[PDB]
């Protein structure tokens, strides 16, 4: 009986001595998992363009102004020359339409405007207004977008070339046009006199960011 | 019995233990969970030793702070370009080119003071790297992207007929990376001679 | 003997304690080999309160979900600029400028006021941005990037000359941030006075 209480005695003693050895280790972890629980890159989110999808971080790409060719680099999209007709109304010294042969060549974000008529505007003053409507177009391209200028873009005036024959002299000028809104566009430009007179073979060469 | 009482003791702190050990589980479960264990980077993002970027094309963009253009250097390029008339003309032309390269655009200002026999009212030319001799050292400047490729593009050209000028707005195809052709009218019908022949373009490379 | 069970039995739920710390032990240290942990991001990605953010100059690029093109306004300045004759003329000509600034291109539409004095068959002419009356406020609109600078630049000229106009594929080049000099033909030898300049070019900033 006396061995009895004595052995157990050391046996106590010996499971005292495990149990603070859990003891150290279960404070030694809860120091790590704080240490964890702490970590800054836990809880990062993305901000377009960046995007994730199942743990992948990618950057989303407009392919008509950038792509990826391991290095982020200029505008995949194909481009595109669009041919249509456009009848361009005079306003502010003209009350006549012309019809103009539009090619429109976009690359990337870019469309540029080269325009030539057949027939002719009859003018009024010593300047006059050509009015660009996309509604104007006479069988509307499917790729509408190349043809509606950026929101940056529309905020201000933008040159315009203009060339054309009056009394049998052919004239060319540096002009402006500007965006009335997304969808029309109007340019001013010098007819090259004063008074009623006619104006034939205009050419309009322009371009704008989309 | 006083060793009733250690048991008893003991007892408790095993339970303090197992309290402790379910907490962890649970803390070091949610851990696991962490969305942002799992992360990697698609190019153009990529990551070296725990740092994560965006590589960029010189060329195209660059970092000042902010994502912003070029900074590649400009170069401006002079060189000639036989050129060879491939319908409407089986003659040849030696341009004396400036190409002006600035980020991934590239403009060519071409002129001549040499002759093309033209046979019809429409004369097709064509611009092949292969006749460029004196090749400048960064060539990729010259070659169109394949986004760029895929249209027809506007060229200008002028030249002298029968003692009078002509200018066109005019058109080019690439028919390979390394080959583009233009269209242009000739300002007349059958046998003649240009002279003078200007050729102003530019291609998104 | 009794005491002995007991032991047995707290023996067991220490032994259970010290298997599951071992456990635990084993993830936690895996927990700590996590690639994701200590990422960091290089310009122009950057982050802010955990959200990681692609930096962007808006005259060159904006996100419309996906990365695309420029936000920033465009804008058409006018001022007047005057030009110095810094070689086959020591005279000054003041130009009536419109820039048309559309994310980071600046197109120059210049016409002269006034009347040209010069002595060659070429002269350089002289645009520093000191000279200009008026300076905008976005003055960055008008200093080239320095990969532009790098290279001369194509510019048009045109003008009269004994109530001749000529017109010609001219070059320009930066000598410094704030100061660019076209080179151009004048039409003819001597002292002579050109008019109606007008000079069309643009610059990538
Ligand atoms: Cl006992
Ligand atoms: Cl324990
Ligand atoms: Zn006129
Ligand atoms: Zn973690
Ligand atoms: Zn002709
Ligand atoms: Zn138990
Ligand atoms: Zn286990
Ligand atoms: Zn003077
Ligand atoms: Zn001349």
């Amino acid at each position: 009986l006396q061995t009895t209480v004595d052995g157990n005695s050391t046996a106590i003693s010996n499971l005292k001595s495990d149990i603070s050895s859990n003891g150290l280790a279960i404070t030694d972890l809860q120091d790590r998992v704080k240490s964890l629980e702490s970590t800054a890159s836990h809880g990062l989110s993305f901000s377009p363009p960046l995007s994730v999808a199942d743990g992948v971080v990618s950057l989303d790409m407009d392919p008509y102004f950038c792509s990826q060719r391991v290095s982020l680099t200029s505008y995949s999209a194909e481009a595109q020359l669009m041919q249509f007709r456009w009848m361009a109304r005079g306003t502010n010294g003209s009350s006549d339409t012309i019809d103009m042969t539009v090619n429109a060549h976009c690359h990337g974000r870019r469309t540029d405007y080269m325009m030539s008529s057949t027939g002719n505007l009859t003018v009024t003053s010593n300047v006059v207004l050509l009015t660009f409507d996309l509604s104007d177009i006479t069988h509307i391209p499917s790729d509408l977008a190349r043809l509606v200028p950026s929101a940056g873009f529309q905020a201000a005036s933008f040159p315009v070339d203009v060339s054309f024959t009056r009394d049998s002299a052919t004239h060319a000028y540096q002009a402006y046009g500007v965006y009335s809104s997304s969808r029309v566009f109007t340019i001013t430009f010098p007819t090259g006199g004063d008074g009623t007179a006619n104006i034939r073979s205009l050419t309009v060469r322009t371009g704008i960011d989309t």
